């Protein structure tokens, strides 16, 4: 029942529209398992009360992170698929705040703040698993 | 005629095309109303002769607005819904100019520079309208 | 053989798994001409090793350019269509450093770096071609 009232099902997927206080990507994850998804790609829009980021560093294998708070997020875009028979989520977003001056990459976590997320998701057939690219000490999205 | 040669109908929805001067979410409003769109996602991309968006207040209910002019639109993510019989476009967008510095946020209008704007909208069958969420104060799009 | 294993069709058209070293625009163009894509819009998001953007002036009718190293795709939006017989991709992109300020515009080039580029391809069944609007000295997407 967690996901009541949250999604739409679309021709090409689904559309989702998140509320106050709750976590973006763990809702992503949550729609993933409730609908099988086997893969998929999406956009976004909202409001955040908190949005987390992360740069990578290769040499001590680790995301620095950065936290923005009170933001609209101009865009996310993302896709679904699987790691080790959990959901994967891979986003990416832009937040802005009263200065309207934009920041944003890759993204570790976010919650609505007072306001909504707005997810469109397009849903395809082949279930797809990440893994990591030896040539790169990073995670991948394998195709068929 | 207002919206000749402007757009075209795709598998799953439109795509637009938008010129030098037009009004750009003006111009969704009237596709909304001419092609009696029930909801839709759009993503696009331009050059704007003007930008404004805007950062709510939720204290005095007022956005603080900030226009930006002869602006890159790098992307703008939004979604078409009714709200009062009428078309309600939430629409965000990031802008960029001679110095690549990105901006934006939530857009309160936009209009078409010595440019374009291209727009690809997904339609879908249910017609949706927004709400005031009142434990927000915020307009958000209900879903079935 | 080029785009071997670097894509898979969808129902709504492709999606794209660049990898290390990869000219993103380029391999748009060799899918545009492997799979005699008539049109189609585009999202994305990646890690590039070098990002170059483009800011017109229509003065002395050449790109003011920038290039970004080693950044995150935030997000990228644009078209394929045709001009001359050649594919005509027109993207915008964001892109984000150590910082996670936010720059971009108009791409002009960008290489993926050591991670990945997700790139979801909605087809249309039109062929479109680009053309000189002469109103404005810029290239358009032409409809039916």
């Amino acid at each position: 029942q967690e996901l009541k009232g949250k999604y739409m099902k679309t021709p090409t997927g689904y559309l989702m529209v998140l509320r106050h206080g709750d976590n973006v990507l763990q809702n992503l994850e949550q729609l993933a398992r409730d609908e099988h998804i086997p893969s998929a790609s999406f956009v976004g829009i909202g409001f955040m009360s908190e949005a987390t980021f992360g740069f990578y560093d290769f040499g001590r294998k680790q995301f620095d992170p950065k936290t923005y708070r009170n933001v609209e997020m101009a865009n996310m875009t993302g896709s679904i698929a699987w790691k080790e028979g959990k959901p994967s989520i891979h986003a990416h977003g832009t937040v802005t705040d009263g200065t309207f001056q934009g920041a944003g990459g890759h993204l570790l976590g976010l919650t609505v703040g007072t306001g909504s997320c707005e997810i469109t998701v397009t849903v395809y057939p082949q279930r797809l698993d990440r893994f990591v690219d030896p040539e790169i000490q990073a995670n991948v999205l394998g195709l068929p």
